[PDB]
């Protein structure tokens, strides 16, 4: 992977990150606060593999001259980078909080730990307000500056009114089908995930290699915002029929009431007599009635439509990189498209 | 006031506000999530008297030469008041699930509202993001955008900051004195409502007259943020003996236990006798466990205290006025001072 040759000098800049957004040393009264703040980035950004802050590193190496990648150019494209990570994590505590989640990664969830509780929204929010720190106090002289802010703060909304739209579809508590739709799903996917994930760490590096042209920016999004949408519906494909070794952990989702790809397309292919059976057993806690309801999709040959729709899905997005990528390197692009398929 | 004359005009442009807030006409997939949108920007935006909004619009007419009042300068003026309101509202959602409050001005707070809880993380989310959908919409092409973005961007992360000072001082459940300093007091009001409450809407309206140099921000904060002192320290007095008809509704501030001016004083004030009988009554729900910490406020005369705090302040208030209003004109900081004493 080009990712794990940048991957240790990523994971060390942390250390920089911290240290900056800690050193608020001329204020002495505040000091507990900063502590405090020290241990929600600490708890919070670091864990995952940052493969969307690694993104912004990458794509950076690959559309910079390299005579312009002087060793203060890298060290904002690292702080970038962490600014996708930490843009993520502020997401995934208020997610948390707001699923009743127990654990993240196969660790307690920051809200559940002794002590924190509801005070985690606020430190949600810290994490969020952390980036516009990290954007000026590395960027502010550039001339991409403002084009960042903007670009960030467009993620978090988006992200935000994708949010909404999925509370308001599948409230835990509420079996309500009718509001599955293949329409409604893609709508969730691109809003709530595909954009930060996908778009953003590509159009950072975009305005950080002085590429600013909205067409140029419309034209990577059209590619991205595909790829998103795979991503997700992979998730979901992975999250009951993953291998759950080669994979991670087992799927909650047909328990949880998930508007996930999977139910949407059971919905569309079925029987009314089908209907019925996922009306009674979907949302529901007992592993039977969870066994019964993987039984109706695999009886629906939904492995079979994902394996379908993978493949066209790959076509696709090569056709894509092929009409909207130049004059962007394609291998930008293929990178991601090689990691996700 | 100057206030009961610009208020029908800031009232009324709130309807804009949420017209160009919900016309995303262009994208009706997201159409639901747009209406969630408008129910939380009308439950939690309106309700209350707006005077950090208004501050702006007050302050813009005393600083912008009147030739360059045009109708469209004082759209913007109107929207950017709307944002500090916004702000607010996201702080106060937020705060209220934080505390587990359960009305806010005689109203069922919205995460108690039948079928919101934990989703009101979003909206309020969703309640901060509009600020800077509302500054790209209205100021995008201004000289003063970018001060705006910071400024907002800034007095969130110095709130919040100042909130996370707050539950580490005071955590609701445990009862600790020692925390209680008039040192770690003034810093939680500073960093937690004085700097969004008073600098904020004074220096957006500096702004987009052109004002912005650091020395004059700085002149204008320290007057500000000592104003912003002493409004919370009146708020913590009447809180206990505000004639509550006059007021409002009574005041909790010594059952939860909170870091009050109040306590503060009572605790730089004590014989060793004393500390001990609040160590055993402060924090209690109990009627009568508050009223005997009344009395022993009123038994150290504290109402004197706040009586010779409030003349000493208001001299204060005219020394900073005098050395560091001008060039901005002194009527700036003088209606606000008439306003809070
Ligand atoms: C921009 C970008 C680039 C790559 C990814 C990938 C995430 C991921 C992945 N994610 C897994 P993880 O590696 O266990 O985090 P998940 O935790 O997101 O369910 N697992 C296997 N391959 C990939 S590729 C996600 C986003
Ligand atoms: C920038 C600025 C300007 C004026 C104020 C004032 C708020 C306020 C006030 N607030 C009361 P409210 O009028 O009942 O909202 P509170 O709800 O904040 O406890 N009550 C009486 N006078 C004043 S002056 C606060 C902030």
């Amino acid at each position: 992977d080009v990712y794990a040759q940048e991957k240790q000098d990523f994971v060390q800049h942390f250390s920089q990150i911290v240290r900056v957004l800690t050193e608020e040393m001329g204020h002495p009264e505040i000091g507990d606060a900063i502590a405090r703040l020290k241990e929600v980035l600490e708890y919070n950004a670091i864990g995952g593999k940052y493969n969307r802050g690694l993104t912004v590193v990458v794509a950076f190496r690959e559309l910079v001259e390299p005579r312009k990648q002087d060793a203060d150019s890298l060290q904002r494209a690292w702080t970038v980078g962490w600014c996708v990570e930490l843009l993520q994590a502020f997401f995934l505590v208020a997610d948390d909080i707001m699923d009743s989640s127990l654990t993240r990664r196969g660790q307690i969830c920051w809200y559940q730990k002794p002590g924190v509780g509801l005070d985690a929204i606020n430190d949600a929010n810290l994490l969020e307000a952390c980036i516009y720190r990290l954007l000026k106090l590395y960027c502010r002289e550039q001339p991409y500056y403002l084009n960042l802010i903007e670009l960030f703060l467009q993620s978090s909304y988006q992200t935000e009114i994708g949010q909404t739209l999925d509370l308001l579809t599948a409230p835990q508590g509420n079996v309500d089908l009718v509001r599955f739709t293949e329409k409604r799903y893609k709508s969730i996917v691109k809003y709530k995930t595909a954009f930060y994930s996908f778009y953003l760490p590509i159009a950072a590096a975009m305005y950080m290699a002085g590429i600013d042209g909205e067409k140029e920016h419309a034209n990577a999004k059209k590619i991205l915002l595909e790829m998103g949408e795979f991503f997700q519906i992979q998730d979901d494909y992975l999250d009951l029929f993953g291998d759950p070794s080669v994979t991670g952990k087992i799927g909650t989702d047909i328990q949880d009431n998930k508007c996930s790809w999977l139910v949407v397309q059971c919905l569309q292919r079925a029987t009314p007599e089908q209907y019925q059976i996922l009306k009674e057993n979907y949302g529901q806690k007992e592993a039977e009635k969870v066994a019964r309801v993987k039984a109706l999709y695999e009886e629906l040959d939904l492995p079979a439509v994902f394996l379908q729709y993978e493949e066209d899905s790959y076509s696709h997005i090569m056709a894509l990189i092929e009409q909207y990528a130049a004059p962007l390197p394609p291998a930008v692009f293929l990178g991601l498209a090689r990691k996700i398929y």
